[PDB]
């Protein structure tokens, strides 16, 4: 779907991410939109737009809806479904004191539902954690920026030794042989529950991202969060497996998560 730029109103500034500069705005002057708007240099961009047709046919509630791009001018535009609380690591730790333990675990089970349609598709996320995972105005959390990881050119974001790369979201194999797979989603996702269930807190918090990847490899995995319950720790301990074929699926979280409900 490509979208017609003049059918984009732009409001406001959103920020800067790993491709530049992203907008609010509207489409036709009513649905409400972000705008990623790609430095130039910051995206391989024949490549995005090559593999660009799998990515419009993802839909799911839980997961930011693509509207479409605008390729026939630079910068290239991204649109999609805009979320007015924004991303979730920023939402966790700014309305820390209200959440009760039953909306972190609806929270886990939005991501879930996402990652399990995604996993239904094989299709990775690749840099799943909670700055990529985005809030609306009903407090609802859905997997954004999906795949994107694959376009950046930055090399302190592509190499498991640069600044930017997503260390503390990723498991032995990614660290050491760069092997993604869904078992490398999974691992992330239980990361991304350690952050809901601490409110927003940063993995590994004083060390460095080598010693991070050091100690993971020995065996070191992140402390259970004061608000999360045994059943909940055991879900998001159950992700961190060495060996990622004894890691679940997101279909398995997902009965997990539904059991701890049924449960509470
Ligand atoms: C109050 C409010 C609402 C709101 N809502 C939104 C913000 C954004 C948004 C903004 C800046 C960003 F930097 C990003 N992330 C990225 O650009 C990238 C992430 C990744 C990329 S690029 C490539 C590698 C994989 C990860 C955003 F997703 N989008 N959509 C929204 O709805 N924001 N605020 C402040």
């Amino acid at each position: 779907w490509e979208i017609d730029p003049k059918d984009l109103t732009f409001l406001k500034e959103l920020g800067t991410g790993q491709f530049g500069v992203v907008k609010y705005g509207k489409w036709r002057g009513q649905y409400d939109v972000a705008i990623k708007m790609i430095k130039e240099g910051s995206m391989s961009e024949d490549e995005f737009i090559e593999e660009a047709k799998v990515m419009m046919n993802l839909s799911h509630e839980k997961l930011v809806q693509l509207y479409g791009v605008c390729t026939k001018q630079r910068p290239i535009f991204i649109i999609t479904e805009y979320m007015a609380n924004g991303c979730l690591l920023n939402y966790l730790r700014e309305m820390r004191h209200r959440f009760q333990t039953q909306q972190l675990l609806e929270m886990c089970k939005d991501v879930c539902e996402a990652m399990e349609y995604l996993e239904s598709k094989q299709f990775l996320h690749r840099d799943l954690a909670a700055r990529n995972c985005l809030v609306n105005d009903q407090g609802v959390v859905k997997v954004s920026d999906f795949g994107l990881s694959r376009y950046v050119l930055d090399d302190e974001y592509t190499s498991s030794v640069g600044s930017k790369f997503p260390v503390r979201w990723s498991p032995p194999e990614v660290l050491m042989y760069s092997k993604f797979s869904s078992k490398s989603d999974i691992w992330a996702f239980g990361v991304l529950m350690w952050e809901i269930y601490s409110l927003g807190k940063m993995p590994y918090e004083r060390f460095t991202n080598s010693e991070t990847a050091e100690h993971i490899a020995q065996g070191l995995r992140l402390y259970r969060p004061h608000l999360a319950s045994e059943k909940v720790y055991t879900i998001m301990y159950s992700c961190w497996h060495e060996k990622a074929d004894e890691r679940p699926t997101f279909k398995i979280l997902l009965s997990n998560i539904l059991d701890v409900m049924d449960e509470n």
